[PDB]
């Protein structure tokens, strides 16, 4: 559907969807996650931000990427330090977990950022914006089930302080990937993509939900 956003958005229903119904994000939608789940999603996010981070640092000036380029107001890998350090320590960076879901996450980051930069959209739009609009319910939903103690840390990941208005900046986001010049090949491509993002986070829920039970 013409607009790059519209085409995303209709071309990936269903892999979104699924990726809502998913076990594991099923249940921290319900209220239903234990300190050891959220510290495992808070343990992913940290690799694949690590990884989308690094990616977008070195393909920051191409015009494959430049129009989304928003360093200050969206970067998290600093968020999610200060956050692991009060998850698990001092000495979070020797003991935070790296299953093999969240290495081949952070595998396709950088295939895609090294030889096919003109893909990495996919992946930010899909990984930004999606946390951007869902963080605050799932920050109250964590709040209310994990019972923190008033320290003040642990959540800033929920937080872009550098965004006033996610509606604005979102329409903003989405006004400028539309505004990426594309061949009739290499949208196709995003496209694809985009429902490979989904089916990497499909695939971790799979894998936390099974760390959890066993
Ligand atoms: C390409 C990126 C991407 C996909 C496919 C993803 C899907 C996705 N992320 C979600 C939220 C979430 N899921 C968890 C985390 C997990 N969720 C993850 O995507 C990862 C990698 C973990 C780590 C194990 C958290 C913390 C949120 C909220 C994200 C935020 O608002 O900061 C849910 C519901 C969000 C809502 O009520 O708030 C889905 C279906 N989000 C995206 O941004």
């Amino acid at each position: 559907p013409q607009d790059l956003s519209e085409a995303l958005k209709e071309a990936t229903k269903e892999v979104h969807t699924q990726a809502e119904n998913a076990e594991f994000m099923r249940n921290f939608q319900k209220g239903q996650v234990t300190r050891d789940g959220f510290k495992l999603v808070m343990a992913s996010l940290y690799h694949i931000y690590v990884a989308l981070e690094e990616e977008i640092e070195r393909n920051k000036e191409s015009p494959v990427f430049a129009p989304v380029y928003f360093p200050e107001e969206l970067h998290r890998k600093a968020a999610l330090e200060q956050d692991l350090a009060f998850w698990y320590g001092p000495r979070w960076q020797e003991v935070i977990p790296y299953t093999p879901a969240m290495q081949r996450y952070v595998k396709r980051l950088h295939e895609v950022g090294r030889t096919e930069p003109e893909l990495l959209v996919a992946h930010a739009y899909t990984r930004y914006l999606g946390d951007l609009s869902g963080g605050q319910v799932l920050k109250k939903i964590a709040q209310k089930a994990l019972d923190l103690p008033s320290s003040g840390e642990g959540l800033a990941f929920f937080t872009f302080p550098n965004i006033a208005s996610a509606t604005k900046f979102k329409q903003l986001y989405r006004s400028r990937m539309n505004s990426l010049e594309m061949t009739p090949a290499v949208r196709q491509r995003v496209i694809e993509e985009a429902k490979t993002a989904f089916l990497l986070n499909i695939q971790l829920f799979e894998e936390l939900q099974e760390l959890l039970t066993h």
